[PDB]
């Protein structure tokens, strides 16, 4: 039996949110970049925020990590990132990484669900975030946007002793 | 419809510019985590599938070959044992590992590169990679940090 | 009896999402590349952050890896991937490496599921992340995201005590 | 109804045992200090014990870590610590860290319950532990403990094969 | 009443002497772990609640002061970071640190440094920094050693 | 309903033993120190026994450690010692640690309950032990004790085969 | 009552076969060695392979560690090895460990049970192998095998997803 | 009751093949050898093969290995193989090694049941397989075969992706 | 009937050959595992009983002592803290380690070192020393390699 589908469009914004199972939160933070040379890839590191840089929530354990990247409109070409281990080539990176976030896309979002699983914050530090440009990019025309989820941190929400 | 990332994953995409790229020449950029996946308690997350598909400027004339692998000698021969490279030349410019890494850990991305091909010389930031991994959930993402440092 | 289907297309970052399995958490972090000469490979250790770099935190066990690389949309070439043991030759640990990154492909990701399960964090300390590229590809042009999973850490949910 | 208490005067090293959870093990060891200039911080890198330096034993999950550092009672001045993955400036360090063990307090210590959670112990090899001293500061002057907890050895409890 | 260990902790307790401190100066010495902690199997081990106090000897005169932060460029910048000092002026010198490393493991404070402060001239050997941490009771205590080596 | 209480006195040596869990076993040693410049801290390594230094015995994971340390009647000052990882600066050392021992107050030790539970005695290897002193004291004028606690020996009521 | 008994005769390798625990897998790996002077000892560090040098996987809990080392027939004199946390002197390493693999003997290894139980992989990178030789000992003349158990790796039983 | 009991010959290849535990394989490989100087040992390193050699693979963990050695009619002496960590000394290697592999008995192998339980392929890259030799011994003339199991690899009995 | 190893373990079994020993002499070669066990994975498992049997050609004369240890700094003293030593003028040229690393981490074993002794002059590839392990069962070997890599 043939079944009519009407396949009824979407505006940009509506979108199923993914919400963090049980017991994890979300950190979400953001990096800006400097200037590309055409055809070559800068390669920045990870810098943990303030919050999570204490050596009791470099501990916390690593589940699911986003990154998406967000650009000037007057930017045009063709701008590649990922996240992988650091290397000794960094355009080696986008041969081994397990999904890239292109601009040529729809969805220009990069989803690691299994690739930093059960890593630790502190092992966060040791990655690196690589961006790859068609044509030449003048310095802070893209921002990325990475968003973690770890285990919620079981002690902060008490204030400071002072007595 | 999308493809979904399966139950207790999440999928991290970022991006990464390029370089100047020198005609007939293949260069190979190394992958680094974003700043919430750096942690040595995220990097040992298992990894799923991963995606690369690179958005290029139009003005840019020629054909070019990315991919992922380990690190190599030769970058060349990066093209021959990756399982699946995105050309700009086909209908689909994208490469699409669905067991290529399933299973491996997150810290071990740090391993690997990403290779650039171009037939053409292509000026620096003139093509960008968007690479989209998908991990475990993170275990603490429902918490504000403890105030009291 | 033939049964009909209809695929739908499906937008970029439009995924099923991995969940950590239960008492795991998935620390995501990456590294940022250098130049890369053509048809050559490079390898980086894999550097743990510091939030796990304790002595009680390098203990955990690993569960699944996944690299994924990030790369700038101007460079052009095929540049690949992978995670091994710290060997001879670089180029060798495209040969003997249970997953590769290609960016020739859709998914640019690499999946090691069984390869570090039941390893130690501070083993990751002995591992290396080795990149290809097919062309002159420049510094900083790709990043790797690596993302772990393992063990959640059994006191992150208290503060300090107050006495000394 | 407002209910009377009395607060009971606490004596130095009187406080309530922290146990580990079932299954786990804390293995405490400690570091000696090197000559610190004024107003400096110093980075040191964090060495497992022999007992734990095994291929087996880098393969164990990490719980809970907690840094408690002891100082001679000349020393004047303002000592903190904390420990984190490494970085380019070590003072960084104390603007991302968790937790930081002031020397101006009554509990010179810092307990990292989560941010360590579920790593590996080969991964403390990838952390640095960082000293910062307010005044100049002598050579072996502190001395930092620390104790992480991690999976208890699977085989400690069994004499070695006698057949060779 | 004094404060009692929560359970299943044990409270590790040593002492650190000083060296010579120049007027207006501060010192930053790292934390040592003592040999029954400094195993790799021990330095996984989680902590609680850690204290600092300091004794110093009656003939001394000034102003000390100490704390633990993690290692910094400046040492001084320590004491603006740092969740507790202990002051000789004040009416105790001490430093509670309550939720500032608990969580955090036994290796960690490796990483970390104590700070001391002197107002005037302070010989070698004149302070001494007793710090008490609490952590997990390791596994295996209630055992002799194989015999058969 | 306000209640009396008598606080009655305590003598040096009453007190509570704290017992170790069940499984595990506390290893007792001490270990001397040398001579203390005024205002400087000295920061040494630990040693661990014989007993336990084989490669069967640094798996055995560490739960709680104790530091309390004694010293000479003759000697005066103010003292201080800690274990931490091991620094760049000893006397940072103080600033991070989560418990110090001061000889000024009336209990002189130092409860490490969860800053190295599961880690190991090969890790115990890696930590430093900081000595800080107010005037000159000479070589061996304190005696640092540490008692951990670890899993008991599973292999170690044998004798060893000779047949 | 006495009981009378039979000793039956054991050929070589026909031993029980022990089993890693359940949730455990064993890793096993060997290290080649270099040339020893005679009445000496050398200290090499234990590096992780590369299936194991990810950082999902530095964050496995280890088990048991067993260090069974094979020798040339050739080569003679007393030959032991033992593995520790790193130290000034290498012969110290021989008073303190839990358990030596003497050559001399009829079984040629050391079991750690619980000397490592708990710890991380990454830990594993900071523990060391000592050889000590009674006579010249060329190089490449003993070679160790050291093999961990862990536990098992999360994700390896996943083909990487298809899409990027 | 004194019990008769007879004692029947066994031919060289019968024996029980000892089993892989459930959800565990076996791979194995082997590895020829060079020349040996008499009275010395080389120290060879472990190479994974191709099929094990990927990152996904690198993360299985380890149980049983098991390292017997097949060698020529034409040699003589006496032949000593282990496996170990890396070390200063190869020969020293020998007093480390939990089981040693001589061909003077009529077994000749080594089975290493929980030295590397527990550890992960990767950590078997950094191990070494150590041959001793009293006279001798000319290249190829020995080969060593070692068998190790680890977990199933969950993905692999896919085709690749090329639609 | 021979020694079976127990319930979950297997028996690792491998060789090394030798290089010249000079007269009175003891040569230390290090212990290097074979590659199936050289995984990270791998290296976390635990080891039982360890067994070194030596063979040596008959041509050779003297007498050949060997056993395995940790690392030192004389070689000699080897053989005065080892638990076993295989002498070739006993009755059984063989050492069985039962209980010295039952517990230990098969990692563990490249911290380790094989002791050879000889009376006499000793040419290369002369002994060659049989070891053989035990260790848990590697947990992934009843499975093919994943074909899409």
């Amino acid at each position: 039996r043939v079944q009519p589908v009407i396949v009824e469009p979407l505006a940009a914004g509506q979108g199923k949110a993914i919400k963090a199972i049980a017991g994890y939160s979300i950190s979400k933070w953001e990096a800006s970049s400097d200037a590309i040379t055409a055809k070559a890839t800068n390669a920045m590191s990870i810098t943990l925020p303030h919050e999570l840089s204490s050596e009791k929530n470099k501990e916390l354990k690593v589940g699911r990590v986003l990154l998406w990247l967000g650009l000037l409109p007057s930017v045009a070409g063709r701008i590649k990132a990922c996240v992988a281990e650091k290397q000794a080539q960094a355009e080696a990176a986008f041969q081994v990484a397990l999904a890239v976030a292109d601009s040529s896309k729809e969805v220009v979002a990069a989803m690691y669900t299994d690739a930093f699983r059960g890593a630790t914050l502190g092992d966060l530090l040791n990655l690196q975030i690589y961006l790859y440009a068609s044509e030449a990019v003048p310095a802070k025309a893209v921002v990325v946007h990475l968003e973690v989820e770890h285990v919620r941190p079981t002690f902060d929400d008490f204030f400071t002793p002072v007595y």
